[PDB]
């Protein structure tokens, strides 16, 4: 019924947006109004996109939008049936925030977050609820993938798994089931397979070029491994390959030092302009 | 030019229908008339699906056929420009043919392998014509699948290299540069991205369906891990695994425990009615 | 309820007595009388000791040795409900045997095999029965060891491990379901132990009795690791460190260098009269 | 020759190691920062006694014998003149070398300087003293009035003499040492873990359950308890931390810890200490 | 190049702008405070004295070479070098500081070297705004007579910039070589792990310390045993060099070994503390 | 004292002119008359090059290749002191020839094996005097290389290890003891620097010459890894690599792909023409 969504970022942003489109009353909190007024903007611009299309009515952007309160008050989430907490990727602001929330919010309040490289075990062990404690994990962009991978703390009891799962099918998404383990599915499967690209080039097995060719012909892949390693960004294969290595001690996982090195040297992938390939 | 193919099997048949079809003078060879006349077949079969989907006429069905000429002697290599050994077999009589080639052709003759278990470079030492000796990997079904893993051994010249490209994009193919390494570019990539999946399923991290799911929807392919890895054959996936781990003698590319034990079952995927799936 | 046994070795007679003991008709088949009838002497022998330490009455050894019927016909399987294997590990022949026990038998019948370190799945894949086959896996002594650990090959069925779980019950046994994977329980946490003392010893960081000493006292353990891999057999030790890093693929199992070296000097423990220590 | 002994950390094993030596004649003295703690680690010493006495394994007046031994103090001075010091306390490297670099500057240099600790460097201790030969491991098993065993571990400068008199004192309050050059996890932690360790990896793949396990382990290795209930005993913390220590020390993957461990501590999931972990309590 | 600036003047630093200035180039001395820069210039007196006494050069070569090397403390002196070697060994963020404020202060032409070998140079040239300018150039020591640079180009490092470092390198009579930074470099990527090695094999009692050395020496024609070669570089630094691989590569292979650890943790670094796997 | 070499290839029959040239008696046997005849041609050829060069006198020669008998009898070894097997590295071949050597010779003959590959406790245990058993590790050209690895094998005595250490001095060699292990102690450290090199030439980090130099100049080394590798032989290099990963199970000591392919081209270094450098062209 009501949903709070911590974090107007990118990913915020588009859950938001994701479930006021399906009739859902969203609360939207982030820091400074400024924060908020980007998100709000960035969703309203989807939208637009969207009636411009013909794929949606002009009124219906209008009924989306009135669903959505944006806010800099935390109280706000307190009568929410369901927190998506999509902040910043670091383990003690999601301890803290999931710690608080567990005071501020009624005892029914279901806590998520969109999280894809913390443990949802001990995020949910800073707070007494660890059975209303969930992982939601989104995937770029939230109000389009359907994909949900709903993601299980030893702790997540079964009525809240069924809940969230429920939640997402009615948002028009299709959930899968994930004990906690590190890279989930999606990134413990396609992250390597980036770094192991990476280990082809940089024994001069091949080009950056017919490495990609390779795997969208042989394959069938929509993009190659090292295009799509700069459109994920270099810095987030790094991180996911860094959290597989540390979380399972095993160096089947350790990134490789090419990789290493285009993200010292701030070659990103697209969103710097240069990584594999240069934009 | 005028190329040989040795092995009448699917991949053999294939690859010769991919050269007569694009105007080459082909010859067929295999060790009896029964193996020969059943590629011969296959092909016909081939070729009639393509008149029914409009694609030929049957008049060009005709000239394609006339173009290959069947046979058990080798020694109707002799003056051909390319020779392309497809017989799935042991490196000792691979290392025979190749020899007895390198006596009987010409000496512009270029002696191609279709391998992707064997070293390239050592079938090329068995020959006094290593410069002339490379890789051409083809993917099934060869007549329309445009990926050719071009692999040189690290005798293998400029020279040999460039006109088996140019080949290649003369008979519609869009040839890739690979230095010989363990997997070349798509296997090396794609079948521990299999591996990793029987990994998650073994530790009860998700369903056999949830994690092909995950990753159709997640990354946008067409085939889930475990879905390819019953289609390619389990045993397939496996034996790829031990040459990986074999030849770089890194765990990282261990074949899963649990891989192993559903191919001693004999459950192979499609091909035995039963794999991750049953069928 | 009738009972074969496979091998009239120390454990195959054990395992033989195990079952007459508990009321079980026996056929115990080994390949040639000698081997037989030294079986049924080993029997004898044991159940004499118990007599003359006024465990078990003389009628009560009588009656027990009445349930077992030497033979070396293998068509004497034919209607038992059990079979059990118990003879010396090689794949190739215990697939044999398997097979034709497949076609000898009545289609009731379950075949089990107390092998530690071949594939039940395997073995199970020899037969037209796969879903009969299984392992149940007896301990040294076998009439007094009440552990059974019952190993599910993965095509093995409900209805044969219950069968299996009850039967070993009804012979006043203890099992435990283990789902086939290399070490089964006890191996594969117990040797791993056993080879790390070794390691320990190998650099200098105390003496062999010091490093028993520590774990008896300091785990509360009857016998150190380095007595106890004397008392199994350091050639057996090291079999099973072999399995385990062969089927894993991970180093994490490697035996260690040192315990090669004990091997090969034919320093095997107890019964060579030299091991880690001096006998 | 050693009669005058120095405790240092009032907790668990520090007062279990003030008691052991009370009650074999020695002069003891216990000290921590706080008197709390102090008085704390004394009650602990008491009740472990009154047990002793309630059992008929020991007179009342023995309990009083014992308790009149043991001194505590919060001052460290009190360490000045001891043939021996104990260090059982925080494990934290720059404080526990603060502590051994104070007391080298405190004691008389008979004085022998020892830890309990089961995870950092007597080695590195060692060197931030001027008495490194002086330096020694000697690692307790809980609880330290009744387990025989003490590993004696040999900093590689600490000198046979001292080790000799440190084995002989073990001896003497009815011990039973062994000689350890230091390495990752001595001789017991090194092989006890990782078996606990390799449980986790059997169960989290599914091949058999908790109980089945255990069982297997009990019957079949004749062990009186199995790796999960005793990962449970020890606590799942401490045997994670250990692991940690040993993939650390190592760099060798074959010590990782498996990631369902992980997770049974991030979730709080600790054994009995905290009602819960492979199984309920 | 007519003009470099050399930061550091400890023996490192003081020996490189010995090197360059005996061929002919001005060089900028830069340290943290006169008393540095004075001890860096005696160092540099005394060497070349000592080539003096020993007939290697004449006492005017002596005088000019020292004339062409300004002492400073002011990093504004390096604004119109063109070429800057960092050679005291930093923290990263010190050195990326460092790097950020000679790219703000000097022309646009200075290339920024680095000679401090534990450090990504790829992660320093990303704290300024020309890492096509940035570049390794490692001497070993002693840097006037040791001939080898390890000249280590960044990912960003331009083919100009390699070239131009290449050439100086020739000019002050050095022989380099070309290296795309990775852990260890050339030397020692595979020179330390071989100590590491040695250790090991000392660890299980396969041999003693003066017969592994003894069998290096006479089995391979080694100058020097790994064990007592690892004395002579410092066990310390022996370690520190095993923990970049290791955490660098992510690999096993180069754990360093727990042997060597305890030496390290002892104090028993080698020559530099009077004991190591020798007594000295 | 007399010795038997087995094997009059390239190392037996330099081990046989070391033993020859300190005043030992010789017996060199090998299986057919043309492989002696091969061997003792070889050795004098070695020994015309030393009175050529004034290093010996032509008289000093001929006293040498005196003290040597070539034989094709293996009963030739009966009345052995020492016999040295530098035949064939099979370990079938080496076990045979032993067992056969502990039947034929006197219960006092020392067994050594020139084995770079093969375990001595596995030889040693084929014959009933495992304490006789022993390595002796020559390195080529054995006449002239001073260093001897003497390999202990687990059961080797303290006895049979003095002598063949007195004996390797004897013959002016400088031996070392080594514990039986893989690569014993230079093959050991040497060849993974080789394999070293490998990975960063295959990783475009520098060029072939680029790395040699470096080492060169900047380990004082006599030669580059690679040119190293060349001159040893790519294939030695690869089998070696294979028994270190092969015996200790640890990856660390995993040959790299790039050096397999190497071999598979036949580019074996410098006996072929083409290693790692072009020799002949
Ligand atoms: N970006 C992706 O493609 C992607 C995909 C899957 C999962 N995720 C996960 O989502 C999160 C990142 O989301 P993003 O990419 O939208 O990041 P972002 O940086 O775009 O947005 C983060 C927002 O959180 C806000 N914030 C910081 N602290 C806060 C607090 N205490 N309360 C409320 N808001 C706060 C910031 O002001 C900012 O607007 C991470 O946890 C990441 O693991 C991201
Ligand atoms: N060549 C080297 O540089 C080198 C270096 C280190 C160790 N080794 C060791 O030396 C041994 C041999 O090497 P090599 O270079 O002399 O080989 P080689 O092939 O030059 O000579 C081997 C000789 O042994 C003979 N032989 C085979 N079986 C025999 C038998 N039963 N009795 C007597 N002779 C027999 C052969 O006829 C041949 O003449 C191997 O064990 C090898 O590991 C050699």
């Amino acid at each position: 019924k009501k949903v709070c969504v911590i974090g107007a970022g990118t990913m915020g942003s588009g859950i938001a947006q994701a479930f006021a489109a399906k009739g859902f009353e969203v609360v939207l909190r982030d820091i400074k109004d400024e924060f908020v007024d980007r998100g709000l903007d960035f969703i309203n611009k989807n939208l637009s996109k969207l009636v411009k299309k013909g794929k949606i009515e002009e009124a219906t952007k209008v009924e989306i939008l009135t669903r959505i309160s944006g806010t800099v008050d935390l109280n706000m989430a307190a009568d929410c049936d369901l927190v998506i907490e999509a902040a910043v990727e670091r383990m003690d602001i999601k301890k803290q925030i999931f710690a608080d929330l567990d005071n501020i919010c009624k005892p029914e309040t279901i806590l998520a977050s969109n999280t894809s490289s913390l443990s949802i075990t001990e995020v949910a062990s800073a707070t007494k609820r660890p059975d209303k404690v969930i992982g939601m994990h989104f995937f770029n962009p939230a109000p389009v993938m359907k994909l949900v991978e709903v993601i299980r703390g030893i702790a997540t009891s079964q009525e809240t798994f069924d809940a969230v799962k429920e939640t997402s099918i009615a948002i028009g998404k299709d959930p899968v089931e994930v004990a906690e383990a590190p890279g989930f599915v999606v990134n413990r499967i396609l992250i390597p397979m980036i770094n192991e690209a990476v280990g082809i080039l940089a024994e001069g097995i091949a080009s950056v070029e017919d490495i990609d060719k390779a795997m969208k012909l042989g394959a069938n892949h929509p993009m190659g491994p090292l295009e799509l390693g700069d459109f994920i960004g270099l810095d987030i294969c790094l991180a996911i390959m860094d959290v597989l290595y540390s979380e399972t001690g095993d160096s089947k996982y350790r990134p490789h030092t090419l990789l290493k090195k285009y993200v010292r040297a701030g070659w990103l992938g697209r969103k710097s302009g240069k990584g594999f390939y240069d934009y």
